[PDB]
Parts: C-alpha cells; structure tokens; sequence
C-alpha cells in the first residue's frame, strides 16, 4: 500500500457525515427526476481511464522544465506513483507504457504491476525523438521518412513495442508520430502519406488476433506547416485501409481552433473506427492541460456521444480511454487524480441525461428543451456520487486531501535523488 | 398589467413548490456546512439585472435566410409586450434597450407603455451599419469613419438624435457599434480611418449629457472581412481614454478572436476604469450570438468571477451596464431570452459562492491545483434552487419556460398578430 | 452579340500593346534562361477555365445590411448578360453555374441566351437553405437531414428537378450545399441526422444520368452555429464514398476551421479520387467569400501547386469542376469577378513554372530550404504578361477592368435597370 | 572573412550576366511606372535587421531537438556564424544577445564583434527558465511572481543585462517573459499585472538617457491559460505607464488566430509605442518559422504600414527590428540568410507602392483599385534589386548558393565536436 490505509480511513471518516448528507440529498433529488442514484454509482465505480506512465513526472515546454521534488527515477518509480492514483481514485487500474522510456524486462514490469494491483493498457511507440545507437535519425520523419531504411527502423521499433506488450498483458499499440513538414514544398503530401500507409500495413501484420492498432491525428506540433496524420479524416482513411484491427484515437487538444470535437467522435463511432479517446483540456493548442480545467462542458458533450452510442446499442464498442497530459506547474499525481475525477464526473452527468425526453425534443425540433435536457444533467453536482464510489472501492472521499495528509510527496522526495 | 395571468403563475409555482423547498433547504444545509448563508446569496441574486434587447424579441436570421415563427412582433410596442413577459417571469430584466431607427416612435408613448408594463429603458443603440429610408448618405463605405465629411456628420447627428430620444424615456447611456472597416487590404488607411472615427466620436461626446455614458464596442470582424476600425479592446481602450471620463468600453463576448481569454480583457478594463459593460451571448465559431451559457458556461462563470473579484478587491465606482445581445434563429425568442437571462444569474450566483479568502491563499502560495479547485467548488454547485426561489419571492415563476408554455402566450399573440 | 463593343476593347488593347510586348519579351527571356518556353505556359493559361456563379454578378450583403449598386440584375437573364462581360474581357469564364429556384426559367430560353452570348452552363446548384413562396414544408430545422420525412422528400424532389433543368441546358453535375445542422448541443443527434442525410442523398443519386456527378460541399459553420451535418472534408469523404462513383467532394476555400492546411485536403481528395472540384474565393476570418487571392495569394498558389502536380503526373480522369463562389459587398461585382478569375489564372500559371524535377529531388534529399525555395521561384515570378497576352490572343482585354470602365457598361445597364433600395 | 573572398567573387561573376539582364529589365518596367530603380536599391542596401545570437543553433520542440553538423556552442561560435549571414546578405550588421546564454567578458565580446564586423543590438534577458545556482525558481513567474525576493532577483538580473549592454554598444533591453497561469484561478489577473508593472518600473529607472525598454506580448506558451503580457492591448498599457523610453515589440507569431497584425503595427505607430517588430512566420501558433515562408503577402502588408510611416517619418518611429526564429529542419544560417532576404523583399515591394494613387483610391472608396494598387507593388519581382544590392555592398548574388559553394558547414563541423557522431 503506497498510502497508509489508516490515513485513508481517518480521512474518509472525517468527511463521512458531510458525504452522507450531500449524497442522500442528491439521491432524493434524482429520485424526483426518475433516476436511481445507486444505478449511477454502480456504473461510475466501474469506469476506468488509463494513466500514462510519462504523466507522473513533471512536464515542460521548449523554453524550460521546472521539476518538483521526488521526481520518479524510472519506470518502477512511475508505476509506484500510478499506484497512488489508483488507490485513491480507483479509476485508473491500468497503466499505459511508452517505449523506449519504459523499456525494461517484461517479467519485472508485470511483477511490479501485479504487486501494485495495476494492469497494463495500450503500448506507445516513440519515433518522434532519437535514442542512442539509432542508425537513422527521425529528424525528417520516421514511418513516412523518404529513406526506406529509416522506415524499416521505425517499423521494427513498433513491432518490438508489441512484443513487450504481449509479455505484460497489453492488447493494443498506439501510434503517434511527429512526421510532417515545416515548409511548403518540403514534402509531397501524397507520397509521404503513402509511405506512412506502407509502413503501417507492416506493423499491422504483426498484430495478434486480439490486438488493435490505434493511429492518432494531430493538426500540428512538432511540424508547423503540414502533418501526415493531421486530422480525423486522414485518420479514418488510415484505419479503413489497414483493416478491422486498426482504429482512430481522438486526443482533445489535437484539433484546429473551434473544431466541434464531439461530432468527430460520433462520426468515428458511426463507422466503427473510434478506437479510443485521449483526455486532457486546452485553450490554445495541444496544451495538454488537466481534463475539465478549461472547458468542462465540452468534456461532458464528448461523453454524451459515448453514452448515446450505448443507448443506440452500438455493437462491440469498447473504446480505449487514456489520459494524455503534461503537468508543468502542479504535483503530477495530484493533477492526474483530479483529472481522472473530472472524467468520471463528465461520465456520471452524461448518465443522468434523460434520453427519452431528449429523443422527443429532437424529433419535434424543440432546440431549447433539447439543450435544456442536456443542461439538467450537466448542472447536477455529481461529486457525492464520485466520492461514494471511491468509499465503496477502497478509495478516498477526497483523494488530493488524503494524498496530502499522507505526506507521500515528501516521502518520495527524500528517497529519490534529483538529477 | 400582467402579460401572463397571475393565476397561471401561481398554479405553475404551487405545482413545483414542494420540490423547490426540498432542493432549497438541501442546498442551504450544504452551503451552511461551507460557511455560506444561502439567504445572503438569494438576496443578491434577485437584485441582479441584465437588460433585454428590443430586437432580440423577434426571430433572427442569417445572410442566407430568416425563418420567422408565429406571432412575430409587428413593431416596438409589440416587442415591449413580449419583453414584459420575460421580465414578469424571470424578474431579471426590468429594462429594455432600444435600437434606433428600428424602434423609433413617440418617446412619450414608449415611456407610457414602459411604465404600464413595469419596464425601464437601458442604453440607447445607434444604427449606422445600415441605410434608412430617405437617408442622404449611404453607410456602405462606413459612417463615423467614412472618408466623406457630409457622411460622417450625418452619422454624428444620428447618434445625437439617439441621445435625444433616450433622454425622453429615461435612458442614461449611448452604445456605438459600427461595421466601419474594410474588405480589402489598402481599401482603408488604418490610421486615418481611426482618426476620422475619433474625431466623430469626439463630436458625439460633446453633445453627451453629464449624467450619461458613451459606450464604444469592439468587434474583430463582420460586416468587415479584412479589417475593422474598432477591431479589439486595445483600440477600444484608446478610444475611451481619448474621448474622456464619460466614455467607456463595452465587451461583447462573441466579438473576439478564437481562443481569446476574454475574462482577462474584462479584468484589464476594470483595472483602468474603462469597463463600461457587457453584451452577453455565447458562441463557438464567430459572433454566433447564441443563448448565453449554451456553449461555454464555464467561460461565463469566469467572466463573472472577475466582476465579483473586482468588488472583493475594493474597486470603487464599479457599476457595469449588463445587456443581452443575442439572435434567436431557431427557438422562441422569448424562451431564449428567459433562459439566457437565467444563465447569467446562474453564473453570477456561483461566482458569489467562491471562497475569496481561500482562493487568495492558494494564489499566494502558487498552489495552482487548489486555486482552480476553489473556483470549481463554486461552479459545480447547482444554484438553480436559489434562482427559482428568487423568482418566486419576487413575483416570477419557479420554472419560467414551463410557465410560459402553460400560459399559451405564443399561440395568443399568433392569433393577435399577422402571419 | 458583344456585351462590350469591340472597338473599345481594340482601343484599350492597342493603347497598352507596346508596354505588353516589352514585359512579355523580358519575361520570356528570363524564363528561357530558366529552361522554360514562355509560349508553352501561355498556351495552357489560355485553356484554363473557372465557372462563374450566376448569383455572383449581383451585389451581396451581410445579415446586418445590403448596399446595392446601380444596374443590379433583375434575374437570371440580366445576370447572364453580366457574366458575358466577364467572359469577353477575361476569356477565363466560358461557363455559368446556375442556382435554382433563383434562376428558374424556360430551359430553351436559357440555352438560347447562353449560346447567343457565347456561354455554356456548369454545375447546377440546389437551394434548401431558405424557404420559397408557396413552399409546403419549411427548411428552418433542416432539409435533406430534416427529421420530418415529407420535408426531406420535398428537398429530394427539388434536387431532382435541378437535375432535370440541368439536363435541358447542358449541365453535367449537381452541387449540394445545405445549412442543415444545429445551433444548440442536444438539438440534433449527430449520427441520426447524418444517416437521414445519407438516405436522402442516396435518392438524388438515383436520378443522376450516367455521365453526371453529384457534389457534396462541407462547411464548418453558418448558418448552423453549433454543429453542421456536413462540417468538413472528413464527413464529405464519407458521403462520397457511401453514395458512389458519381459522388465527389467540393472544397470551398473559406469553409474551413482557422489555420487549416487546405492544400493538404486537396491532395488527400485527389489521392482517393474524390475531388469533385474547387470553389474559389479568399478569406481571413471565416466564410468571408472575398475576391480570390485578395488576402492570401500564396495559399491560392499552393492549392494550385497540388492541382498542377496531379495534372503533371498521370491524370487519371482528373477534371475538377472549378467554380468561383464569392460575395461582393463593396465593389462592382463584375470587376471583382474579373480580377478574381485573373488571380486564379495567376496562381495556375505560377504553379506551371515550378521545376517539378528539381522539387522532387530536394524532397527526396529532405532539403526543406531548397524545396520551399524552388516553389517560391515559381510563385515570385510576375506572370501578369502571360495572363495579359493570353486574353489579347483570345479576343480578351489586356487590362480587363480598365476596359470595363472605359466602356461605360455599368452606367449603361444602370440606365436600363430599375433602382434598388438598401437593406436596413 | 568567414567566407573566402575568391568564392564570393567567383559565385557573383557566375551570375552577373543574368543579373544585369533581369535588373535592367526591371529598371525599364519600373521606369514605365514612374519609379527609379536606383532609388529603391539605395534604400534596400541600407535596410538592416538584427540577428538573434540564438538563431544560429538548431532549434527544437518539447518533443525533440535534432542538431545538424557543426553546431555552434557559446557566443563565440555563434558570432562566427552570424558573420556569415552578414557578409553574404549585408542585411544583418548587428547581433542581439541573450543573457545568461551569451554571458562573457564584455571586452571579449566587443573584440570578437569588431573582428567579425558585427555590432550589438538589443539585450535580451532570460527569466523564463532557471539558471544553475539560482536562489529563486521562475516556475510560477518572475517579474510578476507573488514572492518578493523572486521579483527582486528578476529585476536585478534585467539590470545586469543593461550593464552588460552598456559595455558592448547596445542601446536597448527587450523583455519577454513566460509569466502567466495554466489554470483559471491560479493567478489574479490584476494583481499579477500590478506586480509586473511595479517591477518594470524599477528596471526602467536603470535605463540610461538614450536607452529603450521593450516589452513583448504573446498570446500563449509557456502559459496555456493566461499570460500577463498576452496582447498589444496590455503591452500598450505597459509602455504608456513606464514612460517615453518604453515601447512595444510585435512578434508576428504571437497573436491569436486570424488577427490583423498589420493593423496593430499601425495603431502602435500612431501612438508612438512601436519599439520594433520581430520577424518570423507561422501557420498555427508561435511556430517561429522562416519569415515569409508561409504568408509572404502578410509580411508585405506589415511593411506597407512601416514604409508608409517611414515616408512621413512619424514622431517616435525608429523601430528596432530583429529576426526571431527557430530552425528545426534546416541549416540555421541558410534559413536566416533567406529570412533576411524575404524581409528585404517585402520592404522593396512596399517601397514600390504608388502612395499618391493608393491615397486617391482610398478617398473615393474604390476598394478594387486600392487593393490592386498594393498588388501591383507586391506582384513585382524585386529579386534583381536585392541581388544587386548585395553585390554592390560586398554581398553575394545568390546567398545560399555561395554559402554552399564555400563548404562552410562542413568546415565548422570539422572544427566543432558533435555530441555523438
Ligand atoms: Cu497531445
Ligand atoms: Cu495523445
Ligand atoms: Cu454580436
Ligand atoms: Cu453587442
Ligand atoms: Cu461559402
Ligand atoms: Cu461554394
Ligand atoms: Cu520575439
Ligand atoms: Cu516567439
């Protein structure tokens, strides 16, 4: 146990009384609205989102990085830190690794995971930066690089990622690359894409029967003129070309200004190519901010699309949900804890939507009541539900408060040497 | 007189009275546990007012088309009768903003009708973005900044007339928003056009009463699609500072570039005593003029957070003029203004809930997480019970839109007005 | 029949010839030193055409106001007389794109007038983004994707009629742009609306002749302000791939989110054989519909770089249905369309000056600098002489707008057409 | 000379022939337009833009940095490289320094500068990162940080920048900071700005009589929610508040999407607060790409505003221009050479605008001809002018070609050690 059980216990008790009042008040209110709060809590307590191994360390920009105390020394420290997130929120049972950063004996990763009660989610390849000994630089691209040998080196790396995942329990490989151009003319848009498709078809051949290959679009950064996998359109073209095992990943902050992201999710779902969602928030570009911190309503509107799919009865729909954020000015663990919470919060509120009444207002083109029906769920403070979900599953009524009372950060700060 | 039968208001309130009591008392207990007297909040909420635009009472359209609904108001007097409903039910819109020449009519009567309907008059709005019957000089290439002196003078005189009308009805401010700008590079000399504008505004200011305010309103684009004289708050500040003490800036939420941090702009203007007021509405792409809070409710709360904080910091003489400037193209105008007016009170109430002492503490300790969390604990709070109670205690409706539909008002005026 | 007197054209041409010969020869010498035969370029520029929107010759406005000029066309016939001017002076707009119901008239008359004016007819444009007098079902909440069956059916019926009118006048394609969408979250169900849109389009598709094409057009917003059924090229692609071989995509320059790489979209649609055509104009903030190349000439160039590159290589069946789609709110519509068309030919001609072999080499060497410099060398070249000589050789004007003004055509029709009032 | 003279001469002779042709042909066409090409060329060869000392190294992103061969390390390697740019384009006689990156003995800086034929431009302070052994961290800000000792440290540092500047010939201090917040509520907009203004006031006091203090706005990055100096509005309020010696810097890529940047330049000039413009290009955000490589017409429209002012010599308008770019996929030197070229190209084209005619069209509201009057100058290929200007002033006809012919890059790669190769 990363966090002393007696600490969690003391902290949960101190708030039990206040929780009981708010929850029961919310229960009565929901009952008046025809909603059984227990059924909502039952679903919330089982909603999981993956945590990125690389999100537990302090992030930075190209201008600087301001690390905090007790920064994780390697993958094992990161897993230890992810264990804290899961223990307190019970919403992040799985960890998503990034190779080569997390490269290590699979036997040992698995054992650490099992020992911590953590599982492993989608693997993540890295051909957007050069590693030591690398025979070919990824400066001008990787999977779509004009140099065949360079593309072969990227393919092999993705295949290795799969092998590693096969040994630890992972069932998918996420592929995000920087490939693109910074100057008009530097790249032949069409040929660069074909090279990419060619390299991806090879990675696809290495997929086990029950694995999936996720391609992730991004409007820009690191490329500032054009990007091979720039949007969901090109993303869909990829998944449809590769095969049943290939699907699209939608990362919130990877879209052009004012883009209607919730629609893209719907479109993808409609054609069964929504492989998963990468949560975070933003205001300007791919800011990778804590989910819900900037536009909480948009987060709820993304989930509205997710829940409506289930309501419509879409078949074999098990999206892979992962958090992909950067924490440049907060305790990484704390931001992940509250981000995971916002996600559960948006999900919970989406469950509160009266689809029946909604279905009616849409039919009569009653735009105002349709929107109001959505707002009634969104405006509901579901915090009590989230808190109760944690209590029942061994988590903390107030995760961050409990995290701070345990003095965890100071503990690891004294154990881990800064570099 | 009452546009909506008082027996309907009473009935539709008694039908919801029980539930409201339950919700209000629960919220009251919850705030008490948070050191907040719910009565202090309600008291301030029922005191918050925002003016309604006479032109918003009718159905709006785009350059592509206009799809009017039944019972469209024939003129200013019909529009006042519908504004009376908005006010009667929400009790948050005691004043109406007139637009000239659209609502030009015997001021003496307007006043009479206003007092009869329990309405007052807010800022006057001038119109030099369109030509009027008989007008001698077209505003096609501008108005106040037009290159032709005779044209600028005509625009000036029109604004002075606007002040004359407004003085007769009890108005205390003139709002100037023009489309002046260019659609082609080189079409206008930026500096000279602005100098022409300043000179004209100076003349209008000259004829402004000493108990009146002159509000200039910036906008990035439309109808001008390359450049706009008063394109942003920076230029707007220059205008206000230049003109004088009685001149201030008006911030319209949808008149800003993509991803602009509007709350910041609001704070800056307050700091330099130039925040004259607001034009509330929501948007996702451009100046969509959608119902407030329909797209980004958190942003609305943040704008209000700055207003409430300005008071907490001891800023003096701060009395912003709040106005709704929206276009309702696919809903009953009256129902939209009702809920928009409501969303604005909602954002105000949640902002009043912020624990400034605590927030201040986390800002000083650079505890970004708890700082944002402190803001969220207010925003997540469902303040609908306070809004409904406020309305109930002041002659309004627990559920405005519900009461509006139950009254059959729309069908009524549809039978009284042409098709 | 000549809308603009031949003597005036001849007069205004002879007045600039001396200067043109100098500039043309100087450029040719330069191009020659660059291993380029100027005559080969002029020959292709002469053959490049872009359709003119019948509604483009009338003064446009915004939701705030409309300030009409003098001599506004009363209907399709006046509009055709105005387009004839554009074609006579620029020689780059031989075909007009009609819009129903606005241009609803006897197909026999339309054709006769076009023939007499030396104009052909391009893609038909349907209208379900506004209600017509005597229309049974409003399009307020949608048309092809509307929740009410009768309303969709009515929309379907209308598009089929446009195909009929088109077959009679010589058209070979139907362009579909609708405002269908929502202004509020919840108002629409993204999936069910789209499904309805697909079903309806599948019907219109059945009424397409064997040599006709159906073009769907995406737009991020306006008139819908929260979500649009056909919001981007992604959805558009799904539409075209679902409908069939005769269904392609139209890319309207200003119908994209801020900072979108539009030229890549072109390339993407080309790569998958779904680039129905391009709708030119320029913009800075949104769907501004400004004169092409007036704001970002280089982007226009880059878009053509993709068009020419695709053309350069094995042109599968590549024959995009290009059309200008602009709104002229502060200029004489004819002069804007005249210069917009010239601008389009400018980007095209410069795209033809690109050293493809050299570009290909730098691309494979990942020589980003030289790659973008190779492109700039073409773009920087001032091709006005080629454009000017092209018009002259084909009975066009060396200085289109100058000739237009010198002819007095505007004052003329202004004297022949009823006055218009400004929209308040 | 970083580049041998025989190489420059040889590469110019090889292109002299065709240049005479193009130049003469352009001189004729301009003559027919009432424009004397010599007047234009004389002004172009005098148009300079400061080069950033950090612009010669390979740039990177938060995801990666892929250095090329012969990477300059330290202000001395850097100055050696900047000299290449100056010798070949003759458009960048001065270099802008960044402290602590280029911190070195002033005497040695002045020495190397005079030897390479380079002067020094505005000083650039750095409080958007922590230096080794720094008492207070700038994680949560610097000049507007909530902690007093932190602001004091930031102020003191900037003053240090002024001192270093007074000893090498610099006459200005540019101040761009990352200060802002990433979460609503994290910072109090007004109090953060007040602390900033109060700190800038202290720096301002340390300015000599002939020195200028430039503030630089930026919409976002590294702050992803709010930035204290987010736009020119706040910037103007800063310059106005600090005094006569304080002006605003406009960095092309530091604006919200679709912003009309040329208008901002005009407004600032009309009010005497435009301290200078930092050149680069962008398509998405602050991409810091090569000037005019994405939107050359926009670059021209900005210069159209600068040239209009330069013609009527506006009071308080003596801009300090500098290139501020990041080269991630090209040879920094080649990219800087060409960016400086694009900057001049735009300048030259703006100088071709018939101001009288334009003015007339604006008065009559003839938008078509007005925009066409700008296009005529813009559509003019002025490469012949820029090339002759370089040739007359000791530069190279084709800068990048000459540079490549000199094998300079390979040369410095042999002298400088790479991290691993
Ligand atoms: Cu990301
Ligand atoms: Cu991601
Ligand atoms: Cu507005
Ligand atoms: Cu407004
Ligand atoms: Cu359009
Ligand atoms: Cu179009
Ligand atoms: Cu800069
Ligand atoms: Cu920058």
């Amino acid at each position: 146990f990363r966090i002393a059980q007696d600490v969690v216990a003391r902290e949960n008790d101190r708030r039990a009384s206040a929780l009981k009042e708010d929850y029961e008040a919310l229960g009565a209110n929901l009952a008046r609205r025809g909603v059984d709060i227990e059924a909502v809590t039952a679903k919330v307590e089982k909603f999981f989102v993956a945590v990125p191994s690389w999100g537990v360390g302090t992030g930075g920009t190209r201008f600087a990085r301001f690390p905090g105390t007790g920064e994780p020394r390697g993958i094992f420290d990161k897993l230890d830190d992810c264990a804290v997130i899961q223990q307190l929120t019970r919403a992040t049972p799985n960890v998503s690794l990034h190779i080569p950063w997390d490269k290590a004996d699979p036997k040992e990763l698995k054992a650490r995971g099992d020992a911590l009660g953590l599982g492993f989610d989608a693997m993540n390849s890295n051909t957007f930066s050069d590693a030591p000994g690398q025979a070919h630089s990824y400066k001008y691209g990787s999977l779509s690089h004009t140099n065949a040998a360079t593309r072969a080196q990227a393919v092999e790396h993705n295949l290795e990622c799969i092998e590693i995942g096969k040994a630890i329990g992972s069932k998918a490989l996420t592929v995000w690359i920087g490939d693109g151009s910074n100057f008009p003319g530097q790249s032949n848009f069409t040929r660069a894409f074909e090279r990419y498709l060619s390299a991806m078809a090879e990675i696809y051949k290495g997929l086990p029967d029950d694995w999936k290959l996720f391609s992730e679009h991004k409007m820009y950064e690191p490329a500032f003129y054009s990007t091979v996998v720039q949007d969901w359109g090109t993303n869909y073209l990829i998944a449809q070309t590769l095969g049943p095992k290939a699907q699209c990943l939608v990362d919130l902050g990877h879209h052009a200004p004012n883009t209607n992201i919730e629609m893209i999710v719907a479109r993808l779902i409609q054609f069964g190519k929504l492989g998963g969602f990468h949560f975070n928030d933003s205001k300007y570009g791919d800011d990778d901010l804590d989910a819900g911190a900037i536009e909480p309503y948009r987060l709820f509107l993304v989930f509205n699309e997710l829940v409506d799919a289930e309501a419509r009865g879409v078949k074999g729909f098990h999206p892979a949900h992962m958090i992909d954020q950067s924490h440049n000015v907060t305790d990484p663990i704390e931001s992940l804890i509250n981000s995971a919470n916002e996600i559960r919060r948006a999900y919970a509120q989406a469950l509160l939507v009266d689809r029946a009444a909604l279905s009616g207002y849409q039919e009569d083109n009653d735009a105002l009541m349709a929107t109001e029906t959505l707002k009634r769920a969104y405006r509901t403070d579901v915090e009590p539900i989230l808190a109760e979900a944690r209590r029942r599953t061994g988590g903390a009524v107030d995760p961050v408060a409990t995290y701070r009372a345990s003095g965890y950060r100071a503990r690891v700060a004294a154990e881990r040497p800064a570099s």
